[PDB]
């Protein structure tokens, strides 16, 4: 039994989940594709409406070829992961720099996040509605152990929705203003989580799900640096971010972000 | 042992041939790709085949049709491949000197009746037969589901296991057909297509063992024969689809009649430069 703001507090982040998460990627068009990292290797497959299926398989040892359709699919993500944030009423309050702030910090995590719900262990291949992406002593790359162990725990939606909050409200992220006022939200969605998993989940298999949770959350902190400083060393080889993107990436606040500004202002 | 003019008249054919066949498709570049109704779904069914195309840098793309409107897709790809073809067959005969000499008209009604056919014998070339692809270099084709005709024709062709000169000289016989719609000279194609014959026929003699090959030769025209009959098939489905879903190319137009060289001022002027 939750508290009449608990379970207020997760409707709220529920209807916003359902409401900016498009999981079949029905919306995401015009994008980047390869023209007629070696463990993070995969296949992209692309189906049509009549029931033709693309396939892509890339070459073997020569791979910044899917980068801009990785570039252009995790952009879409993004903004769909502002739009999540926008409809948050804890969120809007807060000023117009830590949102930015906090968005930069979290966007990586929040698409993760998402990614895990479309991920599919037994396959390998992350089925995002129309497009598809297969896999090619592997689960060393901490991205795919990441996703492997969190899909394992099988956690619910409620759960899910849970830690993109605690990711999104994060006091210790970089420029953050307001590191008190966020460090109290991000306690109310802990609490809230640590209850919802007592009320629902008394299976033995479930023990200490919480503190496995709170500690994916900490390694996938650890993994947003990693995969942030992999990717700056391809941008600098090879321009391949998307215009928000570089905005993420940090290639007065409010100036340097005009598309983040602009996207937090517009009706959501 | 041939004579000295049917081993010239095979030295043009040979000629011929490399100058006009891009066996490796290198010059096949901005086609289209995947991006009265029930007598169409029938040929589909049986010439349904999975596009691939590999890039330089090793990567495959590969298109799987949809399974079972639904095969349109590889119509436009496969108009600009047998247009693509077509041309290259043009050339193939401006450059022999026997074609040469036969009137404008008579020229557009050879290469409009032997259009599909030259076009199916170049393709034989390229056909895998164990693993059924059609291995056209950067592109393939391999198809899914022996029944349909077109496809029992190249199966039993690429089993004769024909020379290179013996493949250029079935389409020397399928070019100087005789009886084809619009042919006025009908005496010296007639002719023409005798000698391509016998030169076919003296070659296996010459070049073959006798009693393996005793027959290769009636085997050969048998081939030409049945291809003649695919070729009026063809022609009517894709009739029954280009009324329906147009997907031909101006210069297809012309061949599935869509003032004969003011009928087909394309062809017509293929055969001018
Ligand atoms: C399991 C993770 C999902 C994805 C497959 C569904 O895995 C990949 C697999 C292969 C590849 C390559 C090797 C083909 C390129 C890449 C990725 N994944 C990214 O490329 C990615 N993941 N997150 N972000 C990201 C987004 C962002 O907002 C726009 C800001 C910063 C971001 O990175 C700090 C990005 C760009
Ligand atoms: C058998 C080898 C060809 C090709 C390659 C594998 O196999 C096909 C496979 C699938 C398909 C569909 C049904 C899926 C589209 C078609 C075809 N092949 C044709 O559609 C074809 N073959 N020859 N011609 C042709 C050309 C011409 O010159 C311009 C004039 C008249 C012609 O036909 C009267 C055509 C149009």
């Amino acid at each position: 039994g939750l508290t009449e703001e608990q379970r207020m507090m997760i409707r709220e982040l529920m209807d916003a989940q359902m409401k900016t998460f498009d999981t079949t990627f029905s919306h995401f068009k015009n994008f980047r594709l390869p023209g007629v990292l070696c463990s993070l290797k995969v296949s992209l497959q692309l189906r049509g409406e009549d029931g033709s299926v693309w396939n892509y398989k890339p070459p073997a040892d020569s791979i910044f070829s899917l980068l801009p359709h990785m570039a252009d699919m995790s952009t879409y993500m993004f903004k769909g992961i502002i739009s999540f944030a926008k409809v948050i009423s804890y969120f809007r309050d807060l000023p117009i720099e830590d949102q930015i702030s906090l968005l930069k910090g979290a966007a990586f995590e929040l698409c993760q996040l998402r990614f895990n719900t479309v991920f599919n262990a037994e396959t390998g291949t992350w089925e995002c509605g129309r497009l598809s992406y297969c896999l090619e002593q592997l689960l060393l790359e901490p991205m795919l152990k990441f996703h492997y162990m969190l899909k394992k725990l099988q956690l619910h939606e409620e759960e899910y929705v849970l830690m993109q909050a605690i990711s999104l409200f994060s006091p210790d992220r970089p420029g953050v203003l307001q590191h008190r006022v966020v460090d109290q939200l991000q306690e109310q969605f802990a609490i809230t989580l640590k209850s919802y998993i007592e009320c629902n989940r008394p299976q033995p298999a479930h023990r200490f799900l919480f503190l496995k949770i709170m500690a994916m959350l900490t390694e996938l902190r650890s993994i947003n640096a990693q995969h942030t400083q992999r990717l700056l060393r391809i941008q600098d080889i090879h321009p391949f971010a998307t215009p928000l993107m570089q905005e993420l990436f940090g290639i007065s606040l409010t100036e340097r972000h005009k598309i983040l500004h602009r996207l937090l202002q517009e009706g959501s």
